[PDB]
């Protein structure tokens, strides 16, 4: 199944598309400033491109790190990076009351591995009719992630996209199964399956995200995700990849 | 580190505190019912006890699937337990806006596992100056509390409870490291830890429970939480009670080294 | 399901059997003394006790560490403790061909954990009549054991004792799941199980915790090791505190 | 670093070599048969291939199944493969004592993952100077590879192929970690790594999962991938796109 986000389609058959930008939003200038280059190296390679921010985070590595520049700025920033260059663009939401006004300007609203249980927040997202972001958490299996699927359609929104993050392998480090992906598409009804690779690292180098990147792509993929000229090599030899499998058609039984 | 919770003294070095009580609150007569069992149970075995329950279930499979009394309701249900018995209570918290309200009538608020890295949730908490129970993740290693309890004390509350549910195993399974309890004494000051055996046991019976109970409580530990329905059934307690008892009373006249 | 090893009775409902020694047979001397200190803390403290050593490590940090002193000479060590102390002996077997020679002098063999599936050495070892102590890969689970024991049975033997290492726990790290115990008692006919803790580790305090937990699920044995591993002259306070507990928990009826 | 095996160059850096064949021989005839078949296979797509079978079962369900041909008649057909179809062949080893005369027919010896750590088992294999394959052990890290590697080198031997197999993950499954090939690369010494498929999906072997799981490993850039209406091709055509356009890309 896919997803139409204004001119972009993603899916699990299409080119992929980048969804990247900075970890929490600051101010219009800095953000403009950091779209802007993304923007430029995709438009450069062709790569369908998802600017993302949050602007209220909630899982801060402190309680005073800034939180981002909040709701209604970081609305009014999301707006005007619309504006401006015309792409998508994806925040995350972390309470029901904040899902409507988000999906006012924003075109996919993201839940946060750590609430993607939580009913009232998943029913408050489905109810925007906007496209949601659903994050894995690390220690859900892969045949898990329909349970959430089948909350969102029970609240009327089929929209989805599944992002892999890792999954918890002993204690701290994260091993990505490449074999997931699969299991996602055959029990999700083929809904687009994103990599974030960034997390499914953290836990342990541009030589290391780039083969788990280029791993996890070769299993045929929507999309990467990633957290915050070396984009650009980087982007080349995703796009290498990525334009080689899709090439092929899907083996055939 | 130890904590007064009213007449209790909680502690690794204490006499084990029995957290007990339900899934989720449905009515005031069954809340009753089975708190007053408890109460005898744990009375008469010299245990100190505090009645555990949630308001809301928050996270359930299915959007329609029943979800408890809520927290209007369920806070008139723990006002009459206290009441009635006298005992303090813990209940968990999903929003930063429930804290206070909830810390009003219970005496210890619980963070739930999956939230345990939402630092509004947090932070609402800890401001509450309540004791908090802090359930740790299935994700997250005994070291990793560590900066969870330092979030807490950024924000001014000391007053924590570190609560053992399991860790991740492969897919859909959970196991419980013995060895993670001693991590967590060492790491975080000697807060009390308690182990909740029902939800370290949700992947895989009495029998079992025992097992893991007793082994965790050979340990040393200030608590062990836990569930049952009329999760142990209910009339099983005091039998089940006796042998924890039992081994905690050999364990903690036994001097630490 | 009890097993004999002389006068010694090893089951889950009696009172735990330790057995404990050292990783290589290095030495007589050495080795005699060692296993005099076990004995006086175990004759002491009324403890069953069975002396655990090497003769061939076959897992060595270097290709030329010493591998110890080798079959023959191992297995005279070992007549001589037996002579000297009255004690039955366990030791691993790594071939087929030694598993006889072994066998008439040592009490129990072991099958090493790495060799756990060969189906060789589980035959010939089957075939000695002696008691055989099944090491638990860290790899294979809990109810995979039956597997290992069928084979034996298969082979003719029923003289068998589990034996809890610990399990794979994400990378270079080894987590005890303390409900394992229950689950090869449940699935492999209640046959002996017995804990590992010093395999199980990789310090006091933490072999202290893990040991008593294990010993709590209710437990044949406890299998561990010393260097002159637990520190030799700190064994006394440590058995004091295991023995506690066994005693505790064998003195209670079966929860049923 | 590079391996020569006969005319074949295997490396991370070269076009990957197939390792493949059958779990035990049973008989020459129905060996020669399956080799063929992958010999016409890898011929036409022009993928370097060495021949793989185990003599020995040694880790039977029962006491009582069939174990294989057994060294002597195994070493028998090897000879036959390698003088029908001269190619290179591969065979695990479970004792030091036949690692000499497996070594003189049989071009590459493995050591098998639960047997990584016996040390005369290392020493024997390593004092035949014939190329190793080191099966890595579920249950071991990829940097403690470099621990294993060290032993052959102190022994004498450094044409050694690391092997990737899968990760103990919980009780009764594998997953297989896409950075432990890196790590393995860095740590020791850049040594050809391959990449056993079948065996990573032991507990899961469907058609689809083995092909996700392959074109996975090999984005990672390694030297071969080990293997046990028409699947092999179909297979085989998509890998080696892959990996021809994973080599075509500089190392960064
Ligand atoms: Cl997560
Ligand atoms: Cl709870
Ligand atoms: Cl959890
Ligand atoms: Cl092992
Ligand atoms: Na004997």
């Amino acid at each position: 199944m896919d997803i139409k986000i204004n001119d972009i389609t993603l899916g699990n058959n299409s080119p992929f598309v980048l969804f990247g930008g900075i970890n929490v939003l600051e101010s219009l200038d800095s953000t403009l400033q950091t779209c802007a280059h993304y923007v430029e190296v995709t438009r450069k390679l062709g790569i369908p491109y998802i600017f993302k921010a949050s602007f209220d985070k909630a899982n801060r590595s402190s309680i005073h790190s800034y939180r981002g520049v909040g709701l209604e700025e970081g609305l009014k920033i999301f707006e005007k990076v619309k504006a401006e260059f015309g792409i998508p663009v994806i925040t995350d939401v972390h309470e029901p009351h904040q899902c409507q006004p988000v999906a006012e300007v924003c075109d996919v609203i993201q839940l946060p591995a750590f609430l993607a249980q939580q009913t009232d927040l998943v029913v408050a997202m489905a109810k925007t009719g906007n496209v949601v972001n659903i994050k894995k958490p690390q220690f859900l299996s892969p045949s898990q992630m329909k349970n959430i699927v089948e909350k969102f359609h029970e609240a009327g929104n089929g929209k989805l996209i599944l992002c892999e993050r890792g999954s918890s392998f002993g204690y701290d480090n994260l091993v990505v199964d490449m074999l997931g992906f699969g299991v996602m598409k055959q029990t999700c009804g083929n809904l687009p399956v994103i990599f974030d690779v960034t997390h499914s690292l953290q836990t342990r180098r541009r030589a290391q995200a780039l083969d788990l990147a280029l791993a996890g792509m070769a299993t045929r993929l929507a999309g990467l995700f990633l957290e915050s000229h070396l984009l650009e090599d980087f982007l080349i030899r995703i796009k290498a990849l990525d334009d080689l499998i899709k090439s092929q058609p899907i083996l055939t039984i």
